[PDB]
């Protein structure tokens, strides 16, 4: 039975300002470097863990011992993404009736089916870059973001939010990222109900009408035509529940939809601004993925089977998430009195936080070389030992949309491997932002055509 550690505190307020800061989840991995796999963090009224090693994790993972808890961040997503698959706890009835839904739907079979719509999103990337003049450079968050984000719509429920055709965001798309700055936000707000706060809250409720107003529309256009489409809206108006027979009502699939918006924007374009980062700064690697782009993308337009031969444009992914996990952290609570590592007695209901980059430079898993970009790493899977690679969180509660997000991310990757020779034009010094995500902020590339027809 061991002391957990705990860092530095600030009196009444405990540890609470150590997170009063624009890069809080960069900021806990300098303390987990400092006190290792395991620290308390206290804040006026509450308690939670911070885990870091495989070692421990590999515990928390047990669902017969943990589950999901809501982070105080989720609670603050909850006001708009409702009881949706991402912010619901496991026992609300429409979490197993939604997830029973939806699973088929989010299969690796089931992305033959979205291929297409996603081919037509990466083709207007392409021809976008294409389309460059020669002094030009790319916003490369700020385009991948355009991607997921209109690849979602459309495989989602073939909505065109027409990124490529804008500077400023779609009307919704400026409501929910207010919506979710504004959750984010009030991590760190002390005092909330202070008068001050009248105009967030006038303006966070305007953005939530925003949304709905739009979805519940599109909800309503859909069953007001009986159209039936290769979409998720689709799957959700017709699907029952095998469990309880039922079919889930028109503002829980608001709520799916609006949860899934969330996921296919920076969060999934997150995931490829780091791959290009990463393989801009390792030419040897880049060189290696080319090569296989051009190899295996024989065809004008990437077939389903040819983004499944990408074998090392999926390590080069594997690779990004396990440096920079773009949802960075997830939230347990014990279900029953256990004793974690043999060390740490909880007590029914206490919390952890999970803290997936750090658990990724666990060097007992990974060797000493933890913060090198090396995809090899990824040649044989079977010898990663259980829970060591988390950055789809864990068990039924892990990400639904894992097997949309790598099939998107191969596909764009594949293609923009297969079209430009990439140059880091500024020697771009990574700067990672944090919102709902992590993002390489300012990463700017130049892309020279290799003038490939489409
Ligand atoms: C289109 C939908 C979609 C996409 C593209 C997507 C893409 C990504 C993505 C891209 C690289 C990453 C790193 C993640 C990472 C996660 N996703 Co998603 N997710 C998506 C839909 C979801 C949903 C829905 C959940 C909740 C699943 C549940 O609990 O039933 C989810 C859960 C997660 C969790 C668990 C959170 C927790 O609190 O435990 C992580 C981590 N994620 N996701
Ligand atoms: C919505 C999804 C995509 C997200 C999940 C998250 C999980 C953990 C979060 C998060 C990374 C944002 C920064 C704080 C952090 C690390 C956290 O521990 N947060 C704890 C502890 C905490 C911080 N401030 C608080 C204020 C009140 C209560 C708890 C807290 C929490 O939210 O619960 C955040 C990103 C957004």
């Amino acid at each position: 039975i061991k002391e957990m550690p705990q860092p530095k505190t600030f009196g009444e307020l405990k540890n609470l300002p150590l997170l009063n800061t624009d890069k809080p989840v960069q900021a806990l991995m300098k303390i987990a470097d400092e006190l290792g796999e395991i620290f308390k963090f206290e804040a006026p009224g509450r308690v939670t863990r911070y885990l870091s090693s495989q070692r421990l994790i590999k515990e928390a993972c047990d669902e017969s011992r943990f589950d999901k808890n809501l982070s105080q961040a989720l609670k603050f997503v909850r006001d708009f993404a409702g009881d949706g698959l991402f912010t619901s706890w496991t026992h609300e009835k429409n979490w197993k009736k939604a997830h029973n839904i939806l699973l088929p739907s989010f299969s690796q079979q089931a992305m033959k089916g979205y291929h297409a719509m996603m081919v037509d999103i990466a083709v207007q990337l392409v021809q976008k870059w294409e389309r460059l003049n020669a002094d030009e450079h790319i916003e490369v968050p700020e385009d991948m973001t355009r991607l997921t984000l209109d690849t979602i719509g459309l495989c989602g429920f073939n909505y065109r939010f027409n990124s490529f055709y804008r500077d400023q965001p779609h009307p919704f798309i400026t409501s929910m990222v207010r919506a979710l700055d504004e959750a984010m936000n009030k991590l760190q707000r002390a005092n909330p109900d202070d008068p001050a706060y009248d105009e967030n809250k006038r303006q966070f409720q305007e953005d939530i009408k925003v949304m709905n107003d739009l979805v519940d529309k599109i909800i309503a256009d859909r069953k007001a035509s009986g159209e039936q489409s290769d979409d998720l809206l689709t799957h959700m108006l017709n699907g029952k529940d095998p469990e309880t027979g039922e079919p889930l009502d028109d503002e829980n699939i608001r709520y799916q939809i609006i949860t899934f918006l969330i996921a296919g924007h920076e969060t999934t374009s997150g995931l490829l601004s780091f791959a290009l980062y990463f393989l801009v700064k390792n030419p040897h690697v880049l060189q290696k993925a080319a090569e296989e782009a051009a190899r295996v993308l024989v065809d004008p337009v990437p077939s389903y089977k040819q983004v499944k031969q990408l074998k090392y444009v999926g390590m080069v992914l594997n690779e990004a998430l396990r440096l920079w996990p773009t949802a960075p952290a997830f939230s347990l609570y014990a279900k029953e009195d256990t004793v974690l590592g043999g060390e740490y007695p909880l007590e029914k209901g206490d919390e952890l936080m999970v803290l997936i980059p750090q658990l990724h430079r666990d060097k007992t898993i990974w060797g000493d070389d933890v913060e090198e970009f090396r995809p090899e790493r990824f040649e044989n899977p079977s010898a990663i030992p259980q829970h060591a690679f988390k950055p789809f969180g864990n068990g039924q509660r892990a990400c639904i949309g894992q097997q949309f997000a790598l099939h998107e991310a191969t596909l764009v990757l594949g293609m923009m491997l297969k079209h430009f020779d990439f140059e880091d034009h500024t020697n771009y010094e990574l700067d990672i932002k944090e919102t709902l995500t992590l993002k390489p902020e300012g990463f700017v590339v130049k892309a020279k055509s290799k003038k490939i027809p489409l």
